[PDB]
């Protein structure tokens, strides 16, 4: 499966990953949001590639498509974004990429989720680093753990 | 402070303070809506821990009739918490029925188009010590194609 080809040491061609890609997309277009197994693979991909091999590209395409896909309740996508955050931020932390992270969980608090919060606190707990966290987010950590 | 911890203690819990605890649960959610209620998700969390250890019928039953009337309306905490008492508690204490149930709601979760499920099915099947499990034939071919 090229979603696997693609995440082996030096495995990545973007040849191989434009015509995966281009495949994942247009399965999710004739099948529908949430019905494409093989954009999920694309989702999970996604969430490992970039810790290591860090492309603002494919990282804007993923959080673009995670949030479509989790405002119609399919919530795979944005999963697989908040492991990116969690688990990419404790390896390789950049201020960036935690602003989002804060964003992205304000948000799914907002809309009613936890999922980006235990996410959030996860990280937290297992982080080593500075860190200044959003006040609304230190405030809904807190009511969390009551 | 909050009910819920105390709840969880050794030897912390009562039916009078436990009555009163789901009782306004229960009141928040009537009153702000389905997943609009910070303290239902605190009564979830503590089904999902309390009934591990302390199994009883009619409060697992309520958990997961709720967290399935939530998940409808697109708010899955309930049923994330549903899952992880199901994948975590398994392991530690298998019970053939709820076994029977946590497939069923697998195979719900993946047709709905999740994979949160799917992913704490297979987890459990990773950790299980348990022999001779006879899982349903489709949740098979979806655990195939997952990993």
């Amino acid at each position: 499966h090229p979603s696997h080809e693609l995440l082996k040491e030096n495995g990545f061609t973007q040849h191989v990953y434009h015509k995966y890609r281009r495949r994942c997309l247009n399965e999710r277009k004739r099948l529908g949001i949430g019905q494409s197994q093989e954009m999920n693979t694309l989702f999970r991909f996604w969430s490992f590639f970039l810790r290591d091999h860090f492309n603002k590209k494919m990282y804007e395409e993923f959080k673009q498509l995670a949030l479509e896909d989790a405002k119609e309740g399919y919530r795979y996508g944005l999963e697989c974004l908040f492991r990116y955050y969690s688990y990419g931020l404790e390896k390789k932390f950049r201020l960036d990429i935690f602003k989002d992270f804060q964003e992205e969980t304000v948000k799914d608090y907002e809309a009613g989720q936890l999922y980006g919060l235990e996410k959030f606190w996860a990280f937290l707990k297992y982080s080593k680093a500075n860190l200044d966290i959003d006040p609304k987010l230190q405030e809904y950590l807190g009511k969390f753990r009551r």
